[PDB]
C-alpha cells in the first residue's frame, strides 16, 4: 500500500519552474508531499492514482529524481520519476535567440530589443509560411 | 468494469490544438478510443487509470466533451470529461516552442521531439536565409 510513482507528465520544464505536472501511480492520499531532486512541493489529490503539482524552481538545470514524502518519510527512492530541468539561458538556447534577434523582421513601434516571445512569434510565423499546412 | 473518466489535465487549451492532455479514470486498456467532441484521437496507454492523449485543432473556441468508445460503443456521456478550447492571448515562450515543434523540418534520426537549442537553431538556419544580410 506504498505510494508509487509510475509515471509524470510532462517530463520537462524550465529551472524557473511553476508548471503544471501530473504524476500517475498507485496509493496516493491526500498531504502526500512530492520532491523534485531536493526540492519539496505540496500536491492535490486528483485520485488515488493521480496527483497534481506545480514544479519548483531549481537553481541549475538537470535530470533530477522525483520521490514522494510524508509525514517526512521518503517513498520511490527505488523507483524515482524522472523530471529535466532546463534553463532559459543555457548558452546554446541562448545563442539561437541572440541569431534571431539579427534577423527577426522588426515592425513599426517595436522596442530596440525584441522579447524572446516575440522573436519566437515571429519565428513560428516565418516557418509556418514556409512548411505550415 | 466500464471506463470511466475523472478528470482531465489540463482542462482547457489553445484552438490551434496540440496540447498533450492526460485523461485520469478507472478500467482503461489497449485499445480504448478517445473522442474530443466529434473527432477520434489518437491515444497511447499510460496505465489503466490514465491516458494520454493530444489535441485536436478546433476553429471555434469552447466547451467539447470528451468521452470515450470501443467497437463502436460509446462510455463516459453521463459524465465527459469537459475540456475548453480557448482563443489565442498573447505570445508566450512556451507557447512559440509548441509552434516551432509543429513545423520545423524533421531530418532522419531526429528524436521524436527536438530539444529546444535545435528549434532555435533550425529556425535561425531558416530566418537568416530569409533576411540574413
Ligand atoms: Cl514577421
Ligand atoms: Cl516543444
Amino acid at each position: 500500500a506504498t505510494p508509487c510513482i509510475k509515471a509524470i507528465s510532462p517530463s520537462e520544464g524550465w529551472t524557473t519552474g511553476g508548471a503544471t505536472v501530473i504524476i500517475i501511480g498507485d496509493n496516493f492520499f491526500d498531504g502526500l508531499q512530492v520532491v523534485f531532486g531536493t526540492m519539496l512541493v505540496w500536491s492535490e489529490l486528483i485520485t488515488p492514482h493521480a496527483i497534481r503539482v506545480q514544479t519548483p524552481p531549481r537553481h541549475i538545470p538537470g535530470v533530477v529524481e522525483v520521490t514522494l514524502s510524508y509525514k517526512s518519510k521518503q517513498f520511490c527512492k527505488g523507483a524515482p520519476g524522472r523530471f529535466v530541468y532546463t534553463a532559459l539561458n543555457e548558452p546554446t538556447i541562448d545563442y539561437g535567440f541572440q541569431r534571431l534577434q539579427k534577423v527577426i523582421p522588426r515592425h513599426p513601434g517595436d522596442p530596440e530589443r525584441l522579447p524572446k516571445e516575440v522573436l519566437l512569434k515571429r519565428a513560428a510565423d516565418l516557418v509556418e509560411a514556409l512548411y505550415g499546412m
